[PDB]
């Protein structure tokens, strides 16, 4: 047997509002693996919320911060330097975009809404990596969520693709200034996780005729925050059941 | 021989701001090809500037606007449809970050000079598309300006990298939305226009502006009429290789 | 307005059996622009219908050669040589495979015939590419026709797919090695158009009717815009162009499948 | 801490002959991870050489058969078959082209050796694909090996670059047809690993030399770390990954 141990292992998990958050279902195998997790809440309204969240994972830390505030990123890390006094693993879950972007064309996008979509969706992973550099430890790591949108045209997802398209950029860079200190960075493109007609349309076309799992994501981003992973950084791995392969749908 | 004639036609260029630029070269084949062209410009005092480079393309109506302001962007575009009553073609050349974002790590980016530059440097694709939009002619185009550091990590390209990634989406979703209307959405993914991309890229020598400017004036052109939504290469092969030579 | 003058230029057109093929779009651009032209056909029992195509385009010079037999690939370079001196533009539209591998599953292939596509589709580049190099004039180059399938999994393309996928890497090997000598190698992927070509291939109705509706110009493209992407990467005006696979598929391949 | 347990899990390997290979690497996680292995080998004249490498993996059945060889092929099959019952994993590590295409020019590459570097280091994923269909059980899974010679030109990679193309569009449709069944297919990227099968790649020691001076992580990747991304894509762990290529390269490839 293989086993994968990352007790004493500290991870700071970002974006999380729920539990079906990718994000979660990497904070909950990186528990179960055996590492401690802090969990970010954008505002103290939603404290209850994070409470909750923290319960499901059997016990986590919580930290107040808005990713477009750079007092409060600057304060979240500093909470994290002293209750954890460094880090090993980022888990940047963080997706947004205004309801009116996301209504109607991307030719339409207003220039506030699109800026705020690239601030929180793409400049937070900038933001917290930064700040995160001077804490992370030898062979330790980031990951942040995308959708395959970045590269092919999926109307009506608008603004999130041109987001992630600039994230991924992101993920190759920072994999380059952070690698040094052996600090790798990769990004998950998920599929989604189970409207039903989409679901189902998914469903038909992918390989393994299925939906993924929120489990399969999971287990994806312990794997490459895992020493298991020490090799690979800079890269967008796929966990989409094959959909994105098809150059038609079935 | 072929013949491209484009006489009638009606270009806007952006961004171009001296003659030795690859949207000045495109501009210049544009005109070659028959089609009239206005230039935009910044700002008031760059005025002289901008009519010399009208002089140099024998002759351009200019507009004054800034890409960042949208109240500027809708008089360019009230004044270019008073001008010529429609478009054709919109060549979008407009690139700019921070000195600041461009000098040291791209991690040590901060928050303003990075949206600034994802504002200018790809947004502003989005503004300019929305309002050449109900202008546009069938057979119409726009054509925009990128390099490959969207896709692979050039040390000190910085934010105009991640800039040049969105941009490039960008190209993808607006070719999606225009096609209906028969209109086209392209990207130029040019070289620089230095002896290691000489050394290295297949042709063993560097991309003139002029070859730059044929491929818009292509792609721009009815020989282009099935082609949309593409980064087209235009770098002596340098992109293609595996290693540095 | 621009001139595209190739005058003086002279081109080799292979693979070509029918006028309603992105070859022969090609090929009459290149006339049409002025250049001469050689068109290669397989067997002397084809000539006539090679001699037919000379005629569709105005006039032009024929030699036989079947991209299997590398002695008789060396006898139409020669020939070449002899007839132009040099050589301008080489225009490769060779492709195939058997039915056999076309009609069911790709893991079903069997091996005579994988490797017979492969030799066909693939190799044949590289085998006209190296008796092209000697004749090649700076400023010349090779253009080949692709698909999709080499990077996305088409029902039904099966072992053409990895033909392309591998036609598209000796593209990029052949650029590298041929640009010192200011020769260009290029890819154009097309998207479906009717052509005699298309009959051989299980997915087209589904596809060519899928293209029209769901690319962003709804409408699937025409061989004249491959022969006039063609014309363009031969032309100077192509010259910073190399080692590429260039779409003509009226955008269809940058779509999602929503 | 979590649990990777394929006790009970049969992996068939081909292509290994050598410890120093990236297939070794994977087979060697594999058994550590609880499962059984069979390894191919090529020609009787190596049965000791195999025999070697059975006793370094603490044990593995032997099965020789040419990849070339259809009827060879089938009688593997059918021994596996009657050896196993069933199969869950297939490791295809499998590479091969003529000295003589790999020096000098890819453009000057003769036809046979274009074809048999095809044949062997292509053409036989989908035949062993073809063969293993009906023994691989749900959940199981096909990996092989490929190098970024396959997208960007590497020189003097030559008609390997080319085999690595068509063999990663095979990888696509084959996880296409294959998945149904559940049944998955990922190829991994390495970087360069000094291995046996570096020396016959004229081109190895100028990529080996860049990736330690210019990756993101400044150093080359280890054959254990390819090891471990094909134990993480068989097992259930990846059970959401199919038709992927997955690089495993220190970052290098990511690099302008
Ligand atoms: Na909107
Ligand atoms: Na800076
Ligand atoms: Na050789």
């Amino acid at each position: 047997m293989l086993t994968v141990d990352l007790s004493g292992k500290k991870a700071l998990v970002m974006g999380v509002t729920n539990q079906r958050s990718l994000g979660f279902a990497i904070a909950a195998k990186l528990k179960e693996a055996g590492a401690e997790v802090a969990l970010s809440y954008q505002a103290e309204r939603l404290r209850p919320e994070a409470e909750k969240l923290a319960e499901a994972l059997g016990g986590a830390l919580l930290f107040r911060a808005d990713v477009t505030q750079d007092e409060e990123l600057d304060a979240l890390f500093a909470g994290v330097k002293e209750a954890f006094g460094g880090l090993d693993y980022l888990v940047h879950a963080i997706a947004f975009a205004p309801r009116e972007a996301m209504e109607g064309r991307y030719i339409d996008t207003r220039r506030q809404d699109w800026l705020l979509a690239l601030e929180v969706s793409a400049y937070s992973l900038v933001a917290v990596a930064r700040r995160a550099e001077p804490l992370l430890r030898e062979g330790g790591g980031i990951v942040t969520l995308t959708y395959y949108a970045s590269e092919k045209v999926v109307p009506k997802y608008n603004v999130m693709a041109i987001a992630k398209a600039a994230l991924e950029a992101s993920v190759r860079y920072l994999a380059y200034e952070l690698g040094p200190k052996g600090v790798r960075v990769n990004a998950i493109s998920a599929g989604p996780v189970r409207f039903t007609k989409m679901y189902d349309r998914v469903a038909q076309t992918a390989p393994l005729r299925r939906n993924i799992t929120q489990e399969e994501v999971g287990n994806l981003g312990l794997f490459l925050l895992s020493p298991l992973a020490s090799g690979i950084t800079g890269e967008v791995v796929y966990v989409d059941a094959g959909y994105h392969i098809m150059g038609m749908e079935l």
